[PDB]
């Protein structure tokens, strides 16, 4: 396991606490067992997500406090949209305040914009995978949301270069069961975070695409992770060797009509989302139209103007090669220290977290207990690290996955390799139990995005 | 016309510059003659919005600096929890991105659960007076948002304590006709800000609550306002002339079950929103359950921990009587130098802006061009200052004719951000308006370069006739 | 009077508050009847001084925010050094933590470099009137400090352009009398603060260095004050009515070999000062050297590196024109309304604080009993306000006699911080002072109980008579 | 080597950059060789020193939002005065702008108090190790700097618990040698940044005060370290095994009169000072007199509020034993590594900084041609890392000889600043320095282009040989 250092020193601190094991059994217990309701008072390294958790730059503060509030025609908006223009080379954009607000805003235009000519009876959107927001707001507008990421990664410790890829057989085969009339957008999520925050490449996205443009497809880049997928991109592209990861970038929205992004992650924000479109005036005009009772008027988005200011900046320090490689290189060095341990990860490791294979790691739990949730809890009880579950529970409707990860979710510039080793060592110190004390049950289940409010009962 | 001093001093400012009279035409011409296409920079003191717009204390900075941005369990979420329970008596609290945010995880939630029950066959929502974004989301969901505002609102001239208020008379005539079954909500805003910021007196809160209750229908308090609400009760209720600001909100609230608040407004904030539900467990898990895939995770709502923790600072400042006597002064300051010097406004003046009444100002020009949006037009060629229109070019067509629907009114709204503007910056918009009396006889009415379908108000272009 | 308007708007608040009558009489006793010994807390509106109480732009806090914190060779030491090149021309600097730091860095400096020679036998410094710390410098060094304004500036009431000017013939005569060799430095003083806050014109700085120069004398500006100077330059001297402030910023700047600042007043700083030196390597590298032991090593000076960013920005805001016209208008409009009141004042006002003559508003007491403290006192206890004596107390006694000082001049000054304060809030300091006056007769004097040595109106406590 | 975790994770970051071979040849050069001239922009990272460089928490942030400005009377100020109560039972405070202004205030005073009692006729300072301002203050004042540090700070890879502590046999023989009536102060510096940032054991300080009252001697805390001395007290003292670091400060100060403490050491600020007195009146007021026209009016000390807030959070973060030895962990970290290669450095390592003992790195290197520089610049050059001398350049000249003063150590300095440096800093640190063994044998020394008379390491110029 290989240290990369910080490019960047610390210029601002924040105290962290241990809670005791009796205080954690205690916070578990009243939340019902799901980390998502235990009060961050009770975490001492908090691993739920690297969304919105990220520490900014003072330069990143130092935007926010010149930030133009103005509720129509802010500064802000303005160099926004000048840096999607350098970026992506996309001509619109709609602020929203964070990437969940961009589906809402531009699903459902898409689809109604499909519907034209009475055609889209049986809807649907496909994807490399659908993470669990884009997916509800697929089925929230009467979609069906369709997942062909390649079959390489459903083989966790088999190493592959491109584990995000979409499988290309299944989308032309999709393409010729539902009918191109019927899919309402191709969505090319980047990196692919339900796989792992794995890379899809170049070559796949450029395909994706060729194949949409023939059937007249339009395709949406979920960006919340763009960076780090470009990162990879030219760290194992030998095309892309020499280029800048700017240049990558710009390649990668070659290949998409629109975007939908969370800033809250590779962005570098606590807050903030955007919607990009390329060139199509109508589809933006009509997401305005949307933007404006959902989000806020069209040039905030539901965003104070610091945070847009925020966002202008985090954009640029988020294309940062040298930042990029110790990031990436961070989640690395956790994962190797796990896997020198013994301990079952996806391999290689992605952009932004260790994804944990628990159905190795835990192959006694089936699907109806939710093996990773198992894991999670009794990592969070010896040593208060919150971590995640991207597996069953997750993925909703006991519908079993073909992947059961427990997300060591890392947040950007927020911990040192020192607190990389306690979460290592933490989870290390696990082995001799994990087959003693395993499973869950549900007490309440929402029917929608379940794994974010339900309480379970172990056995 | 009397000046109150700021009770405060400044401690950070912001530079604010004229462009030039050349600059200024310019500009309007490339916006199309809507400034609400105008880019700040072309702005010199900006009145189109109270919304997010505020000046923060040197506290609430403090607070955002130390906010927890956990996204699940932030300590500025229980704070915030707390707070409502202080404030309002609520138990349930959903942070949401700003006041449409709230209204989007709530409004949805009480027709489906009204729909269950074999009832909002017709729905319709009830309201004093909705706003824009609160009647889009009763029309998105399928219902209609019905205005019930009193008779006293319309006649401008002529003071009333309250108008605000609801007109019981219709609200009664409207449960008859639609029945309570379709009457998914009462919607209670206070202050009433389509009337003109205008108060809704206690008395008049409990009432229609009452009403509500006997006939099982749900109250929501929009609350963007609701300090300045209390104000004028503590102002004007001789019953709470000794009450605190938090002894008259903890009893306006007695009267609703539940809130919708664009934090952006009274409490002092640049982003934010709220939903407080009193003590229906089961609305709240269902809200809960769509604050997720809308805004965010339910401890943040769509939020950075930062806010959350502004949120819960400005609450309490927002509540500050010195501060209410002095926000509320300075919009009436503005309001008796326009009256004096003879211009009609909406008297007494609202909490938070000055409603300019365009009718008599320019009667060349017909509802169908706009008066209102001729005045604020030549306001900001003359000066600079952009204010908005809410009049004829708000208010659209009718469906059923495509012709321009009738406006009760035609307003020019002087809309006032909280702690950014002094009494000389008050001034300087009143001369300019003050300054304009002559020419307000050969104004030229404007007419469509460019006419969206929807939102015409947002980004319609239009030319000078 | 005239209210002229804010060129900013604001971004950041700061609650104050008004002690009760009861708070104010037992914390002036606990004080000592000093009001330098009250605490904050015991105040309302503060015009102390116009020194570090200033309210910061957004543009500073960044500058802050991204600050150099390096020991050695802060980027922003760099900044602060091309822009003292670029308003003044002058090639070098040394930061230091305030402006008398900045003397202490200097003024023993010029003394041995004037000794190294084989003068300065018996050292005095000239100035139209030295500052307190200043003078306490020039003293504490063993020199003397002469001061020499315009007999203009003891003439409270009648109005000139310039009575910060030096009194040529004093300056000549006192050359004569102590030698060319005797007279370590020259000190232009702009504005001249003592005298007022009243301003220097350029022909009087450029005869004042012509003769230095001709004399070999080395001359000095303190600069706190330099951009309000320059205004007043611009806008009384007819040579300079189409100048912009820093073309009279670099002309005013030939006319000294060395700059000491406090960047504590129009810099808009809350802490901060500056030695720049035009060309003297050598006076440079030895005051390079004092500057290690006593403020910090030379690429600091004893600031913070946000401090040397927030200085480099606010050098930049103080020259603009629109601030100063506004700022400058300000303190004219409280100076106004007194004077058309009947309270005598020094007129014109200068650039940052109204200097009310209490000679001619309690003549009934006599300077040993600090008539302009007895007015500051009473006005304190009636309002809350805070104000300072510049006058007898801050004299103190004669080393020769044992007794009392006669001053020149009795001011009461109410010294305006920069973008704090509204013209509301100087309405309330006006109203306050006005309504004392049939209270003005009754005013007891004051005796002390414990005098310091030295510094008595720093640290003295006083009884009423 | 062991790595120990912060108990803290990251809020803000601030870009390094690594200069490249071609850049680091060519600031070098600009520089003359000497890294103190090396602009911020020419370093990677940065070791010059721990003072005043530190990243400070959110809650130290939002104390300087709220920080009160006030001339007199600052809110902030009182909360010093508390502070300084709680840790070290001291009734008396003078904020000071950092370490050597405290020094300015406090040391003339002691010498005056000293001299009116018709003593310190010949007057000298004694300390366990005078840092350099410290002994120039000294100096500056008349008096000699006597420094007696215990002999086993000089045996560098020879472990010891206290290489700090006094050595009583020589306290004793420079009381009888030049009299109790001509020691002005003893200087107690904790730890002894000069012996390796090493710790003074409780009852060396004990007894050294014990001595000191015995002769009517004052004692004074030099402070700037005072945590890291406590931390090292706990751990290392089996009396305080189970007390707080709270307890272990209280008890320290028991054996002190005063303190003059930097504060842009322990208590995490990047600018700041402190004069606190435990209950002498009349040295505070003497004191107070000098503060006035060296560093501010005495509730402010030359500081802005903010940065009075910013110290009374450090203060209490600063004390907390989890950062402590997170802190102290780092930096005896960085000393593993070098001792596990073989690099000598004084063992073991103290709270703030790795020695690395140069004498035996280079010996070929004589001292008057700065061995310890020599390894610096080539560390510079290697890794774009800059470090500072603690040896034969520092000391100087004898200035009755005009040769090179004798060194008793030729450190290189790789001081670390507090909570800015990762581990992997650390590493990068040591693996530029450990690469470089091959090369000491063949580094050659360094002479002079330009020199300073008083302190040449900070200014001046050099020239490889
Ligand atoms: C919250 C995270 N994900 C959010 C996300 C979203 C939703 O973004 P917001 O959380 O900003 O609504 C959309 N698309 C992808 C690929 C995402 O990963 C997370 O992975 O924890
Ligand atoms: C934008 C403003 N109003 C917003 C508003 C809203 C919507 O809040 P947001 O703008 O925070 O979505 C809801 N209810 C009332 C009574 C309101 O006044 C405005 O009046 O300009
Ligand atoms: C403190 C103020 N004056 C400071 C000052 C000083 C001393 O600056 P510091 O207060 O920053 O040391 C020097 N020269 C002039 C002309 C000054 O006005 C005051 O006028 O209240
Ligand atoms: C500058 C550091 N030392 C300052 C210092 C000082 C002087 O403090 P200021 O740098 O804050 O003036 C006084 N006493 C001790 C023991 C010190 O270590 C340093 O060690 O690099
Ligand atoms: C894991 C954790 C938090 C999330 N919020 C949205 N998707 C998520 C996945
Ligand atoms: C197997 C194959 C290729 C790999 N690249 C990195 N680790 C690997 C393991
Ligand atoms: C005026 C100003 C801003 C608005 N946002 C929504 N409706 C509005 C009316
Ligand atoms: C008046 C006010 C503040 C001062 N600071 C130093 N001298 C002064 C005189
Ligand atoms: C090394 C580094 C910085 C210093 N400041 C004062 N003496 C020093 C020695
Ligand atoms: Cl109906
Ligand atoms: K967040
Ligand atoms: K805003
Ligand atoms: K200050
Ligand atoms: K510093």
């Amino acid at each position: 396991a290989k240290r990369i250092v910080e490019p960047f020193r610390i210029k601002m601190v924040e105290k962290i606490r241990v809670p005791s094991r009796e205080e954690r059994e205690a916070a578990l217990k009243e939340a019902g067992y799901n980390p998502f309701l235990l009060p961050s008072s009770a975490v001492y390294i908090d691993l739920l997500t690297d969304s919105g958790t990220n520490a900014m730059s003072d330069h990143q503060w130092a935007a926010m406090i010149t930030g133009d509030e103005a509720y129509a025609g802010s500064r802000n908006y303005y160099d926004l949209k000048d840096k999607a223009k350098e970026l992506f080379n996309y001509d619109y954009i709609i602020p929203a305040h964070q990437g969940r607000g961009a589906e809402n805003i531009l699903f459902p235009v898409l689809l109604k914009y499909k519907q034209k000519e009475g055609k889209a009876k049986n809807p649907v959107f496909i994807s490399n995978f659908h993470f669990d927001t884009t997916a509800a707001h697929v089925e929230l507008n009467g979609c069906k949301a369709i997942n062909i990421v390649t079959e390489k990664a459903f083989d966790s410790e088999t190493y592959d270069d491109w584990k995000g890829d979409f499988d290309i057989k299944k989308l032309k085969e999709n393409i010729a069961q539902h009918g191109a009339d019927n899919i309402v957008a191709i969505v090319s999520t980047v990196t692919c975070n339900s796989a792992g925050g794995q890379p899809v490449s170049m070559s796949n996205l450029k395909e994706v695409y060729e194949i949409a443009k023939q059937h007249g497809i339009f395709v949406v880049m979920d960006s919340a992770r763009f960076c780090e997928n470009a990162y990879f991109i030219k760290a194992r592209d030998p095309k892309y060797k020499n280029a800048t990861i700017k240049e990558v970038i710009f390649d990668m929205y070659k290949y998409a009509d629109a975007l939908t992004m969370s800033a809250k992650k590779d962005p570098l924000l606590n807050i903030g989302g955007l919607v990009a479109i390329r060139d199509n005036e109508e589809i933006f005009t009509l997401a305005r139209q949307r933007c404006v009772p959902m989000e806020g008027f069209v040039t905030y988005g539901g965003l104070a103007g610091r945070d847009m200011a925020a966002m202008v900046q985090g954009l640029e320090e988020g294309t940062e090669e040298e930042y990029l490689h110790y990031r990436i290189g961070q989640v690395k060095y956790l994962g190797d220290r796990l896997r020198e341990a013994g301990i079952p990860i996806q391999y290689p490791t992605g952009g932004h977290a260790v994804f944990v294979d628990c159905k190795k790691l835990v192959p006694q739990i089936p699907g109806d207990q939710f093996p990773a949730q198992a894991v999670i809890n009794a990592l969070y009880l010896e040593s208060g690290v919150r971590a995640v579950e991207i597996g069953s529970f997750l993925l909703g409707r006991q519908k079993h996955a073909d992947m059961e990860f427990m997300r060591l979710t890392i947040a950007r510039r927020v911990y040192t390799n020192d607190h990389m080793d306690y979460i290592a060592d933490a989870l290390i110190g696990l082995k001799e139990k994990f087959a003693t004390l395993k499973g869950l049950e549900f007490e309440y289940e929402p029917p929608v995005l379940r794994h974010f409010t339900a309480r379970l009962k172990p056995i």
